[PDB]
């Protein structure tokens, strides 16, 4: 299938154990899918102070459309040093590794794969 139905954790960034994916835009796109696929990827929502408090690539979900079954259709879009990868809507927030912190709440996402 074209998309999967998700259900991430919300993180606090103050929470978050692994504040990225890794070292370049494509691995952290690469890692980011392989989480996003092992129901291992939490999701930070995006204010002031955040981004500083996690590690540059970042990887973005963006609204890709305006939602089947509660679930907001997303993307994945990679930041580094002011330049994204990929072009789409609203942030949702930026994906980061999940290793048992506990979530806030559940964004419902329709992930385009
Ligand atoms: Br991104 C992403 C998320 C899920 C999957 C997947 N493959 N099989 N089941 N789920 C692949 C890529």
């Amino acid at each position: 299938k074209t998309h999967v139905q998700l259900s991430l954790p919300v993180l606090q960034v103050r929470d978050v154990l692994v504040r990225g994916f890794g070292d370049s835009v494509e691995e952290v796109l690469s890692e980011a899918r392989q989480h996003l696929k092992d129901g291992t990827c939490g999701l930070v929502e995006v204010e002031k102070g955040v981004l500083p408090q996690l590690e540059q690539p970042y990887v973005f979900i963006k609204r890709s459309d305006a939602a089947p079954h509660g679930h907001v259709m997303v993307e994945l879009v990679a930041e580094l040093e002011g330049i994204q990868y990929g072009r789409s809507g609203e942030t949702l927030g930026v994906l980061v590794p999940h290793v048992g912190e506990i979530p806030v709440a559940y964004r419902k996402v329709l992930l385009r794969k």
